[PDB]
Formats: C-alpha cells, sequence, structure tokens
C-alpha cells in the first residue's frame, strides 16, 4: 500500500533533507524526524490546497503525477492505524496543536480539512500579549514532553498570525540487554584532537551485524524489545562520508530482510540528544519556502485576515540506556565469549536512524558525534 510507496517516500523526504543539512554545521549533534515532520507538515496540504497543496508536499520527493492525493492522504490514514496498535512492546509518541488568536471570522476550508480522522485541535488565544502567547504553546509540549524539554520558542512577535509546533518524544527499550553493570567508561575519538569520556555499555554476543561494502561500514540491527527497528553505522577508519551519502531506500530494505549472527563483543555508548532545529534552515532552502513567510495566501482557517505560518517548530529528545526489565528481563546466554571479528566498540562518531516495524519510516534520523557540544 504505502510500505512500498508512501514508506520509501518518507525515507526520502528525509534523506532529501540531510543531505543539504550537513551543509549548515559539522560537529553539529543532529536528529531531526522524517516521520513525525510529514506527519505534522503533509497534514497542511490537506485543508491547504492551490500552490501549497504541491510545495508543501512535492518537494519531500513526491510529484503528483503518478501518486494523486489518495493513497498520499489516505497513506498516513494507514500509516497512523498500522503503526499505532496495543502491545507490551513500546511508545513513540509525538503531537501537533495550533494556537491561533482570539478575534476573527474562522472557517474550516483549511482547517476543518486537517480535522478528517487526524482532528487538529484549533484555538485562538490571543497574540495581543506575547507572555502567555509563549507560555500556552511552550506548555502543550509539555504535555507529551511530561518533562523532556518544552522551550519550542521564548520569542514571540506582535506580528505573528499563528504558529505550529510539535512534540516527538521517546523512551529507550531493546531486545538486546547490554550489561546494567557491566558498563566499562572508556573514551571516545572525534576527527584527531580529543579524548571525550563517554558513558560505555557492552556485552559480548552472537549480534545483529553483518557488515556492508557501498558504503564502508559496519551496520548493527540491534532490535528494540518490540517493533523497533534500529539501524546504527559505524564507519571503518573515521572515514565517515560514504555511508551516509550513497543511501536510497533500497539499500537497508536489503539490510532489514535477514537474520545473520555474527560471534562478537559489542561495546556501543550510553547517551542522550536533544535534536531541535527551527524547520526552516532547510526547508525553505529545500523546497518548502512560501506559506511561512509573507507572501502567499495561507487561508483557509477562516474567512478575514491575511494568514500565514508564523513559527512552524518540530521537536526531538531521544535517550539511550537501560529500560526493559518486564518480569522476563534477560540476556539468556551471559558465559559465552565467541568472537570472530569482534570488539565493536562505538569509540568513533557514527550516524543512525530508527525506523518501524509497523510503518517502517525513519521516525527519528540523526547522529552523535561531540557529547560536551550543548
Amino acid at each position: 500500500p504505502t510500505f512500498n510507496k508512501i514508506t520509501p517516500n518518507l525515507a526520502e523526504f528525509a534523506f532529501s533533507l540531510y543531505r543539504q543539512l550537513a551543509h549548515q554545521s559539522n560537529s553539529t549533534n543532529i536528529l531531526f524526524s522524517p516521520v513525525s515532520i510529514a506527519a505534522a507538515f503533509a497534514m497542511l496540504s490537506l485543508g491547504a490546497k492551490g500552490d501549497t497543496h504541491d510545495e508543501i508536499l512535492e518537494g519531500l520527493n513526491f510529484n503528483l503525477t503518478e501518486i494523486p492525493e489518495a493513497q498520499i492522504h489516505e497513506g498516513f490514514q494507514e500509516l497512523l492505524r498500522t503503526l499505532n496498535q496495543p502491545d507490551s512492546q513500546l511508545q513513540l509518541t509525538t503531537g501537533n496543536g495550533l494556537f491561533l488568536s482570539e478575534g476573527l471570522k474562522l472557517v474550516d476550508k483549511f482547517l476543518e480539512d486537517v480535522k478528517k480522522l487526524y482532528h487538529s485541535e484549533a484555538f485562538t488565544v490571543n497574540f495581543g500579549d506575547t507572555e502567555e502567547a509563549k507560555k500556552q504553546i511552550n506548555d502543550y509540549v509539555e504535555k507529551g514532553t511530561q518533562g523532556k524539554i518544552v522551550d519550542l520558542v521564548k520569542e514571540l512577535d506582535r506580528d505573528t498570525v499563528f504558529a505550529l509546533v510539535n512534540y516527538i518524544f521517546f523512551k529507550g527499550k531493546w531486545e538486546r540487554p547490554f550489561e546494567v553493570k557491566d558498563t566499562e567508561e572508556e573514551d571516545f575519538h572525534v576527527d584527531q584532537v580529543t579524548t571525550v569520556k563517554v558513558p560505555m555499555m557492552k556485552r559480548l554476543g552472537m549480534f545483529n551485524i553483518q557488515h556492508c561494502k557501498k558504503l564502508s561500514s559496519w551496520v548493527l540491527l540491534m532490535k528494540y524489545l518490540g517493533n523497533a527497528t534500529a539501524i546504527f553505522f559505524l564507519p571503518d577508519e573515521g572515514k565517515l562520508q560514504h555511508l551516509e551519502n550513497e543511501l536510497t531506500h533500497d539499500i537497508i530494505t536489503k539490510f532489514l530482510e535477514n537474520e545473520d549472527r555474527r560471534s562478537a563483543s559489542l561495546h556501543l555508548p550510553k547517551l542522550s540528544i536533544t535534536g531541535t532545529y527551527d524547520l526552516k534552515s532547510v526547508l525553505g532552502q529545500l523546497g518548502i519556502t512560501k506559506v511561512f513567510s509573507n507572501g502567499a495566501d495561507l487561508s483557509g482557517v477562516t474567512e478575514e485576515a491575511p494568514l500565514k505560518l508564523s513559527k512552524a517548530v518540530h521537536k526531538a529528545v531521544l535517550t539511550i540506556d537501560e529500560k526493559g526489565t518486564e518480569a522476563a528481563g534477560a540476556m539468556f546466554l551471559e558465559a559465552i565469549p565467541m568472537s570472530i571479528p569482534p570488539e565493536v566498540k562505538f569509540n568513533k562518531p557514527f550516524v543512525f536512524l530508527i525506523i518501524e516495524q509497523n510503518t517502517k519510516a525513519p521516525l527519528f534520523m540523526g547522529r552523535v558525534v561531540n557529547p560536551t557540544q550543548k
């Protein structure tokens, strides 16, 4: 359906972002969201029609030619249900939210045209006072954040018609339970002049790694204690640009269709990464330009005042650690130090992306380089 058409597209909109995203910085602990962004910025072309329905959609590798409104919006319609199903396996939650202003004449052409099944939440507080406006927006990303991060804005202007926010978050769980006590604090290397004291987890095992070639790296599909599809990517010798470079969907599709075991001493690192960014640097650079700016009717919610999209701003906060001990939280074989080409220590800057076995789209897409940078 979409897990053959719209998911690959989802693994691409995101990818057609990073291939521009590195031109910004370098040491940048990145983390962007392919899923919870498109499923927060594509829901707009639902109601928002005209030129936007193209621009804020086609850029995402789409082309309303051999792929019409159907299978696309129907994509997420499936994509939300057929991802979100009851299981003692995890949670990878997130939400949107549009806090408008009080005193207009709202309609529905684009607002109620975003209601459908994925009923939005359209409000109208007052943007006169920017003090309770920049808090009344920041705290929605507090209900879902529950404690994560909230400041998706701290500065608001009295020229903002209304904006859009999001709040993706996640607690880490996994099938391969690394030791909770056997954590050898070792050092981490960057380019050449560094010695970063990164937390170091470890446990040996016949783990899911089956080293690739046409990119130059050691993957590691460490499945999580349920349906989360983890994909890492450690290079060969401080040679980073290739494994992250050559990457159309088909690539890891092949890696994901395999059950290979390998005798080795795995050694990965403990950490947490807040990959927050304004949806602009690359959005209105890659393609998504108009809507938010002050040069094209982004009306549809009402029929009274020339509307735009103020500060569309997405979220992100991922954690790495040791959570999953429900009654049978075991590392069964913990006495076999078997190993052919082992000691896959993660004392090197890598890059990854965690898909989803249910829908199969890279919801969290980032890396981990210089820890200390904040």
